[PDB]
Formats: C-alpha cells, sequence, structure tokens
C-alpha cells in the first residue's frame, strides 16, 4: 500500500497473510473454512496467516492453518490476468472471534465513485521498496470503466474494476495481491494487477468479485 495509513490491530479481521515460509500474498476469509486470493498468488504449500497485524512478531491473536485444497478459476489466463481469482480451503475451521471474522460476498456489483477500503501488507513506495510489517489501509473509490480502460487500452475485460487515484500516489502494490476490496461491508475486489504503484494516470487493477459469486457458493459447496 503507498500512501496509505496503519490499520490498527485487527482493525481488518477478514484480512489473511498468505505464507510459504514468508508472507508472499494478501487474501479474504469468506466462512470459516475457505479463504478467496488472485490465482496469480497460486502455490504448493501455502500457510494461512489469520488474526495477524505485525507480521514479523507473535502477538498472541494469530491462528496459523495449512491449507488442503487450492482451487485456480477454470479460465485464469496467466497473462492476460483476466479471472485472477482462487479458492484456498483450510485443514480445520478457523476460530471466529473479534480479530477473526469473515467478509461477506456481494448481492450486487458496486457503481464508480463508490469508495473501498483495501489493505495489505504489501509496498508502501512508488518508486523504491520498503516493506511494512503492519497492515496498510487505504480509502479509494471504483474508477468509470472508461477511465480504466482508457488507461490500460486493450488489457480491461469485463472481469476488471479501477480503483485508486489517477493523480498517483496513493495506490495498493507488490505484497499487497490476493488482498481484499471492500466496499459497503461486502467484498468487491481481490488486489490484481498494477503499473508500477502509485503512478499518475495508472490505477490499480482488481479483480470484479461480483461476478464469482455463484461460482464461489458452487465450489466450496461441492468441496
Ligand atoms: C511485475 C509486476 C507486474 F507484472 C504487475 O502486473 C501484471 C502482472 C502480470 C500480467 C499483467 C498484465 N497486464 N497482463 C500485469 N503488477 C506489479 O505490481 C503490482 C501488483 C499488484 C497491484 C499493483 C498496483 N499498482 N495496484 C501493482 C508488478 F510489480
Ligand atoms: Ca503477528
Ligand atoms: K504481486
Amino acid at each position: 500500500i503507498v500512501g496509505g495509513y496503519t490499520c490498527g490491530a485487527n482493525t481488518v479481521p477478514y484480512q489473511v497473510s498468505l505464507n510459504s515460509g514468508y508472507h508472499f500474498c494478501g487474501g479474504s476469509l469468506i466462512n470459516s473454512q475457505w479463504v478467496v486470493s488472485a490465482a496469480h498468488c497460486y502455490k504448493s504449500g501455502i500457510q494461512v496467516r489469520l488474526g495477524e497485524d505485525n507480521i514479523n512478531v507473535v502477538e498472541g491473536n494469530e491462528q496459523f492453518i495449512s491449507a488442503s485444497k487450492s482451487i485456480v478459476h477454470p479460465s485464469y489466463n496467466s497473462n492476460t490476468l483476466n479471472n485472477d481469482i482462487m479458492l484456498i480451503k483450510l485443514k480445520s475451521a478457523a476460530s471466529l472471534n473479534s480479530r477473526v471474522a469473515s467478509i461477506s460476498l456481494p448481492t450486487s456489483c458496486a457503481s464508480a465513485g463508490t469508495q473501498c477500503l483495501i489493505s495489505g501488507w504489501g509496498n508502501t513506495k512508488s518508486s523504491g521498496t520498503s516493506y511494512p510489517d503492519v497492515l496498510k489501509c487505504l480509502k479509494a473509490p471504483i474508477l468509470s470503466d472508461s477511465s480504466c480502460k482508457s488507461a490500460y487500452p486493450g488489457q480491461i475485460t469485463s472481469n476488471m474494476f479501477c480503483a485508486g487515484y489517477l493523480e498517483g500516489g496513493k495506490d495498493s502494490c507488490q505484497g499487497d495481491s490476493g488482498g481484499p476490496v471492500v466496499c459497503s461491508g461486502k467484498l468487491q475486489g481481490i488486489v490484481s494487477w498494477g503499473s508500477g504503484c502509485a503512478q499518475k494516470n495508472k490505477p490499480g487493477v482488481y479483480t470484479k468479485v461480483c461476478n464469482y459469486v455463484s461460482w464461489i457458493k458452487q465450489t466450496i459447496a461441492s468441496n
């Protein structure tokens, strides 16, 4: 997250850290047994870390759980990033409390201008590298579809949306991938890709979750 703020410990309860000996991606808990993340975050041997603030300090509210199964969307295109969404089944149910909560799925898609909250442990520098240990937050609006496609000609599919600031200086970044985008208390996006970070006229691109609800619901119910 570039140009954001410190969330505060466990203020974003549904936020998950994906670990393979180190933090590599963000994720969202949608129920006690499932996490949603980005397909580009796929790896063999993931451990799901819940209740996390400082990713490098054991503070007492963490639940570290191994993944039993990973399902990448049947149409994920690694070259275009079209359908960048994956489901992760937890080895055992997480314990829901005030520090670990699930985020609901949307019943409808969000409008441009809707304000959202993006969160992650990703890079905090526009151009340079600095990784935080604590969860960073950022309020950002969904951008109209025309601005999104003007910024990335021929690369935006109907499964993507832009959120951020055209003027640059505030964006999600690498390390944030798979991370949630919550608007009006529903999971509307997953951190997918971008062109650099917080650059002028190159906003963040997100998987539009609203298009995957029937796929999520059907997949979980059967696995
Ligand atoms: C090396 C690299 C990427 F390739 C990338 O995006 C991709 C990767 C693969 C395919 C495509 C594609 N258009 N076909 C785009 N995003 C990056 O930073 C990030 C990562 C996450 C968010 C942001 C962001 N600025 N919001 C930047 C990044 F550092
Ligand atoms: Ca910790
Ligand atoms: K990334």
